[PDB]
């Protein structure tokens, strides 16, 4: 393994143990964003050059999917070397340069790190199968039979015949929860635990701001269990958090656990220490419920998942995003016993058609601009830290035929020029082609075309992000659902607890009202506790009538929404 | 159709995918009824026989080469009744139909395999090749070496290993079981009874395995092929068997069978190295890669015929044929950046030639005048492009581009429901490349291609004539005569991008008048002095050698 010493490191931002609670994340693939060297493939230097756009957009942290050395048989989630970037993307030094440049603009970077397994091309595995009594002999999970752990499901049931695969060289079976070319690491071997902690430290020494830890529920296996969410798995996660907070204060760990929210709460750790595992975890059912709330023109699927979500440690934060599937497994989270909408998804033909396929926001919503704004408003005002996916801010489409994941991984559309301005290479050499249809194609949909008009989706999104950044209640406020006469309208207030040396718009309460119906709707709200306050609409700053003792009437167009600052009255 | 045991020697074939040609029912997928509705186009183009890749019921994990039921049409294409409708409509127009039939293996979803694994003591227990170990047949290479760790896979239900030369979801049939041989003969008869004109038999070199061998081309494999030919000969005279053997031509001749009988296995087999050699001949501006491959091809039985096509890869395995010992061009392909970029990917003719119309015409002229029965691939006649990102095979399987309308006129469905999207780029997109746009001008690639087919059809020499390479002063020009005995044709082809002169010794035909076949202009009669022909870069001429009064 390389040592971090022989590379540069990035200059660390000032320590801020709460930064991730206030952050808007931007998931961007290195391969897709910008090709600076005309090989048809996006690269680290290209991403570095585009930091000006990212800063202008106003996001706080980049989230990079895996960019490590890999044969790319499973999208790069099959890792061949944890210490090396895929050569086509650049080198470790290019990553340090990117980190420094990002940090200069106050922008942080996290990346995906797959903890559960490596590619079978990883040298640990080649040594494990060729030299069984060597130091890597027990780095993986080996057996003379395929009978162990029978209660564990096969995740990729239509592709893999078993969770055990017979290796022709070692003549024993090895365990894999994912594809056969992704052998599971043996976490019962303390050398494996130390090796993986050393991986985290390598990137942290370089200066990375954190990781999304992938496939963590599957680390340990035990007979008599379904081999997910085991005590020893959480124990290892506590080691990661301990190392993180002791040696690198102010960094973050995000858990990718595609489970019902009550079940992922455990991944934040012990409530009594304030949380001692992951700082963040994703709330996967939110988008499916929002999607269904709109289809149904009813607030309840949204009201319900929020009400039923258990409280989490003070230190912790949910991550939220506008996708219906986990990118690792392409599964939508559900629960037969605890999801009242369990059987309802299969009854919606749009939902049904896209089962197991990642889709971008605009295509999910049939390019309806009003709905894109509504879903985006919800993403930016509901509790949690939001993740925007690259290209959704201009309304990019997808290309489903490229694959279940690759559908959403086509080049960023910068201009209406050749290759959408992503590359100077010949089109036949692009890693994937840009969208070329009349609706989503780069001749029509690109950054340059949207920069001019204040009314473009890009400019609208950038303004919404700016507004959000100026109001703390969106990031760390309480959540109070207001109910109301009309079931088609979701209304809530978010409040800051307010301690010492504050008082201003930044800490004033906020009121959000969202119409899930396609038709204009009235709603009368009981806001009597805020009698005398003045609702000020956030985008145009117009003062609405002061709140009284009577119900407050707001009227919304189809799929419309309003955000108001609740200003304290003048004495 | 009235029996005509030589029809395949005179045929031009047209490989057309049911899924890609025409969607008549607006589900976004091409279908048999749709293909039937486009037969007038196929007749007008002038081809003689359709070649349909597998259209059987299948989970489509390996492009439909993974068959779930040999007796059933994939439901989205229609049913056996739609297939008979297609057959009758084609025959009415004098067009025949052959199809791919995978003989070596089935999908693991096939009911035979599910019975084999669940009920080992039952009648299907020995329908596949099972073993307690993965040690047998170690000399057989793994075809898909980057994907399959072994030719043996452990089945979790039966708890034994089964053999597969292809992907793990394609278990090999056990041809040492006599019931397997009878079941597969019965598949042949089922489609022949419906009226199909023949089959391309796929993966046949791999039927039998034997210890101490590489498990290809075994004598028992050829013995089973003889059973297939005999069944055809005895029960369905006038039908054809084509072999898909991606091997050096010398090795392929075995698939025509015993020369002493006039051939007792396949009627046809493919000459795979032809396109790679033509491609390199043009890259090097030398006739030699073509001259040599033809000269080194052994004689085949007189009732047999080579099939030829303008592709560098076999569609089953995505491999280009070669031979370390017998191919002088063996190390040369890797030195060509065009060949190197496209390794393991099917590409259409226009993209292979960077859309150079002169070269498209040159390669097509060679395809239509060299010895063998040519196969045209659907869409090449209008210059369609491909979409490589769709997959190594799906690259060339996008919808036929009929018009510049929505979905290229292939379907009325919404674009997001199409099985694959049409080309949409500035060069190959359906807004500029489509049948409708080319129908009008006599100078379109489509009308040029149609005219060349019409010309070829009027000269038996192209189909069954002898082949005499004329040599000549200039190594950049390939000249030859095709002759049958009363019909003699002279073909001259410029492999150089620049204009070239060639002086030919045509003394044997002195007095004859060369008549150029497209404009019918009479050229100077052949004398005792060498005949000078001058060609533009990548040009060609076809001449009928007419007897003097
Ligand atoms: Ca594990
Ligand atoms: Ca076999
Ligand atoms: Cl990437
Ligand atoms: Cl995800
Ligand atoms: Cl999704
Ligand atoms: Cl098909
Ligand atoms: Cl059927
Ligand atoms: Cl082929
Ligand atoms: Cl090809
Ligand atoms: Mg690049
Ligand atoms: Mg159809």
């Amino acid at each position: 393994h390389p040592n971090a010493e022989d590379f540069g490191h990035a200059r660390t931002l000032p320590t801020d143990t709460n930064w991730f609670k206030h952050a808007v994340f931007y998931e961007v693939l290195v391969r897709a964003f910008y090709d600076s060297n005309a090989d048809g493939i996006g690269d680290l230097r290209g991403l570095t050059e585009k930091l000006d756009y990212i800063k202008w957009l106003g996001v706080d942290c980049l989230w990079l999917p895996p960019f490590y050395d890999s044969p790319l048989r499973d999208g790069g989630y099959d890792i061949r070397d944890f210490y090396k970037v895929l050569p086509e993307f650049g080198t470790v030094d290019d990553f340090v340069t990117l980190l420094d440049a990002a940090h200069r603009r106050g922008i942080r970077i996290i990346t995906d790190l797959v903890m559960n397994h490596t590619s079978d091309q990883h040298e640990w595995f080649q040594e494990s199968r060729h030299n069984p009594d060597g130091p890597y002999g027990d780095f993986y999970v080996w057996s003379d039979t395929s009978d162990r752990y029978p209660d564990a499901r096969i995740i990729f049931v239509d592709t893999e015949e078993s969770n055990w695969t017979f290796d022709p060289v070692r003549r024993q079976f090895y365990w894999h929860r994912f594809f056969s070319h992704q052998p599971d690491l043996n976490y019962d071997n303390p050398a494996v635990q130390e090796a993986m902690l050393d991986v985290l430290r390598f990137w942290l020494d370089l200066g990375i701001d954190g990781f999304r830890l992938d496939a963590v529920p599957y680390l340990f296996e035990r007979e008599g269990t379904n081999c997910e969410n085991l005590p020893e798995t959480h124990a290892f996660l506590k080691r990661c958090r301990k190392a993180i907070d002791d040696e690198y204060p102010g960094r973050v760990l995000l858990a990718e656990a595609n489970q019902w929210p009550a079940d992922v709460v455990a991944y934040f750790g012990d409530p009594d220490t304030g949380g001692d595992e992951c700082h963040m975890a994703f709330h996967f059912p939110l988008m499916p419920r929002i999607f269904m709330a709109v289809r149904r023109e009813s607030r309840f699927p949204i009201s319900e998942i929020l009400a039923q979500t258990p409280p989490i440690p003070d230190t912790a934060q949910w991550g939220i995003f506008l996708r219906n599937h986990d990118e690792l497994t392409l599964e939508m989270v559900t629960d037969e016993e605890r999801d009242y909408m369990y059987a309802e998804y299969a009854k919606d033909p749009r939902m049904k058609a896209n089962v197991g396929i990642r889709r971008r926001l605009a295509p999910l919503l049939e390019n309806d601009r009003n709905q894109i704004e509504l879903f985006t408003a919800l993403l930016l005002s509901l509790p949690g830290s939001p993740v925007l996916y690259y290209g959704d801010e201009i309304g990019m489409g997808d290309i489903i035929w490229l694959g279940d994941r690759d559908s959403v991984r086509t080049p960023m559309q910068w201009t209406p020029d050749r290759n959408a301005g992503f590359s100077k290479a010949t089109p036949g050499r692009l890693y994937l082609p840009p969208n070329q249809d009349a609706v989503y194609g780069y001749h029509s949909v690109n950054v340059e075309a949207q920069l001019d008009s204040s009314s473009s989706l890009l400019n609208w999104t950038r303004n919404m992000l700016a507004v959000r950044s100026r109001h703390d209640a969106f990031a760390v406020g309480t959540f109070r659902e207001l109910g109301g006469s009309n079931p088609s309208v979701l209304a809530y207030i978010r409040e800051v607890t307010r301690q010492q040396g504050d008082g201003g718009a930044k800490t004033d309460a906020v009121l959000c009202v969202n119409n899930l119906s396609r038709f204009p709707q009235p709603i009368e709200l009981n806001l009597q506790q805020w009698a005398g306050y003045i609702p000020v609409e956030m985008t145009g700053y117009v003062e609405f009538p002061s709140i009284g003792q009577l119900p407050y009437l707001l009227t919304l167009p189809g799929h419309g929404f309003y955000w108001f600052q609740l200003r304290e009255p003048d004495p």
